[PDB]
RNA sequence: GGGGGGUGGAUCGAAUAGAUCACACGGACUCUAAAUUCGUGCAGGCGGGUGAAACUCCCGUACUCCCCGCCA
RNA sequence: GGGGGGUGGAUCGAAUAGAUCACACGGACUCUAAAUUCGUGCAGGCGGGUGAAACUCCCGUACUCCCCGCCA
């Protein structure tokens, strides 16, 4: 059965939100197809319309936004303190991650002029944070942030160029405690994104001494890492931590069982996982 | 008496919450000035540090994140839907609200590159948004977003380069309503942010309509539009609407007293309104 | 950085007066009602090319989407 | 686009083992603790100028803060 979904219409059928059964679907002919198709698409474009009109009615608001306070809400629960900085950083606050005009996303940069640029992640507002609540506040110190950053390559099926993400960290974990923490904060999160399963990469080295991932099979859901570190210095830190960065996104991804990431993103194709132009 | 806080002086009050009051107040002589000040600044370096504790052990968020769930969660019982769009919108996008390469906010955007930018208002997402729901849920359409927007020249005591802006609006208003409406919407959200007396001053012009602004006698907290408006048919929408932007970071400033916006802002140098360089 | 689509419901199209499912409206099927069935309405971004004829093929341009490297 | 500030707690400073208030540790006050007093510890981004001497004045650079227009 040498018929299976046209380039476009396979195409189509993503932005309806198909089951990867429908996806990979095929046929004996065309007409038979071209025929199946339009039947689903009602039943979609359909579906679309009623998840519209719980959204409209009940929920007010996009599946991305559940996530957000239910995640805050989980961390403030571990005391996490969540905060909010600045979404544009400096040409020097970068550097300070070892990221001179020649690392690797030095190049994956939305820059504002000389100095200006776009947040590639949480770590460097963090870092900075730290130093001054470290003076302050008796450890461990626990804060978090949920917040867009923005990457000007990523563009794909798990990848976006503005993504929400959910940096958590612990300054002043016990180094015997700090994997059973990563563990911890991990689950925490997931336990209350309402994921079941996963597992826990551990990657290992010397030179990036710990690198940690949150993955469920194929997809990474997050990266973490640990302290001593060598960027610690540069942002005058001389205590242990650990500190997890989820993609959000990525996790609705799974949540909602869907395919592509954009569905749930910041978007005005999609209003909660469906497409817009469906009638 | 004819010796007031020096520049330097009246700048390090501001960071630490001087109120209002102390920040006149002047001095028969600088020895006793210049002593009340350290009187003064333990007095609030102090205060500070007592509200980083119920920060820290109680609220786990800033001032800022718990106005726009305060926020939400109150539309959301007005049934409005509270919408995600992206903060980078397109050249494309910003010539349809008759900006131009002359209207003084074609100067106001931190550009990407070539066609794209940092969105400066809410309103193409929501006239992009308002479209399709036009067409598939029946009218009123009620709908916000609480988003970061951003502007470049703007960096003073009221304004920032990056403010939360909340813009709420309604599609489908009858032409009698236009008006009543603006002040329920008005009235909703102070009383949501627990504000009293507040000031609608209508501006109006053949040729804007009446345009709103809704303040506290002095400072405005919103600037409200309604239609049908000359730019609809540029975003082909053939529909009375009304329209309001508010700055949360303007609330925070009245409803905690605060002397400038940055306090609450996103900031790595403040923190839930409190100064971080303090001890 | 790159590839590939769509032309504000979308998918075919061997350029069928385009057709098909959707989607509004009215009628009957029935007292109802669903299942129908039927009637009709609803279509093609802008420039240039080809052509008997362009929505359908080429070139450009606008927007908008899917995807590959991204590590979220 | 433009002014004015600060040098990682900060404000005075007429440049002179800076000083003053904070802050940390200890005594003591009291039993202890607070308030409080004493003791000590705690200081000056980087380049160049001037100068007997520079943290203090001048130029310049780095980072950060406040302010005018901003219409949130
Ligand atoms: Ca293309
Ligand atoms: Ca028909
Ligand atoms: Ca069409
Ligand atoms: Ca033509
Ligand atoms: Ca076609
Ligand atoms: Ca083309
Ligand atoms: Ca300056
Ligand atoms: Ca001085
Ligand atoms: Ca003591
Ligand atoms: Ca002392
Ligand atoms: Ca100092
Ligand atoms: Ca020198
Ligand atoms: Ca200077």
């Amino acid at each position: 059965l040498s018929s299976f979904w046209t380039k476009v219409q396979y195409q189509r059928l993503k932005e309806l939100n198909a089951s990867g059964e429908q996806l990979e679907m095929g046929f004996s002919d065309a007409l038979s197809r071209d025929r199946a198709f339009q039947g689903i698409e009602h039943q979609l474009m359909s579906q679309g319309k009623r998840h519209l009109e719980q959204l409209r009615t009940v929920k007010h608001r996009p599946a991305l936004l559940e996530l957000e306070e239910k995640l805050a809400k989980a961390l403030h629960q571990q005391g996490f303190v969540q905060v909010v900085t600045p979404t544009i950083i400096t040409k020097s606050a970068l550097a300070k991650m070892t990221i001179g005009e020649d690392h690797p996303l030095f190049s994956q940069v939305f820059w504002l002029d000389g100095k200006k640029c776009l947040r590639p992640m949480l770590a460097p507002n963090l870092y900075t944070l730290w130093r001054e609540l470290e003076r302050l506040w008796d450890k461990p110190i626990r804060i978090f942030e949920i917040g867009t950053c923005y990457r000007k390559e990523s563009q794909g099926a798990q990848h976006l160029n503005e993504f929400t993400m959910l940096n958590l960290t612990e300054l002043g974990t016990p180094l015997e405690e700090r994997h059973q923490r990563l563990e911890d904060m991990a689950r925490w999160v997931l336990e209350a994104a309402g994921i079941r399963e996963f597992e826990l990469v551990t990657e290992s080295s010397v030179v990036y001494g710990d690198t940690v991932d949150v993955m469920k099979g194929d997809l990474e859901l997050a990266s973490g890492a640990m302290g001593p570190h060598f960027l610690d210095e540069k942002w005058e830190i001389f205590d242990p931590w650990v500190g997890l960065g989820f993609g959000l996104e990525r996790l609705l991804m799974i949540r909602e069982g869907t395919q592509h990431v954009q569905s749930m993103a910041r978007s005005l194709s999609y209003l909660d996982g469906v497409r817009l132009n469906i009638n």
